[PDB]
């Protein structure tokens, strides 16, 4: 589909140090899943974050196309 099939291979850090996850994302794939995949990783489900690509705060309800996220793009987590 129009999406094409290239994985994006990203990097989502949070405010600790630490709260690093590389994920590889499909393209088909909602922004959502990566919010789950970074709770998971993180110990932090149910915690009020708040996720940016490049300053735009995601609902969750972005494609990758969407934001035009590419493979070694960063997603920067507050909260």
């Amino acid at each position: 589909g129009p999406l094409g099939s290239q994985e994006l291979r990203l990097r989502v850090q949070g405010k600790e140090k630490h709260q690093m996850l590389e994920i590889s994302l499909s393209p088909d794939s909602p922004l959502k899943v990566l919010m789950s995949h970074y709770e998971e990783a993180m110990g932090l489900s149910g915690h009020k974050l708040s996720f940016f690509f490049d300053g735009t705060k995601l609902s969750g309800k972005e494609l990758p196309a969407d934001l035009g996220l590419e493979s070694g793009d960063l997603i920067e987590v507050w909260g």
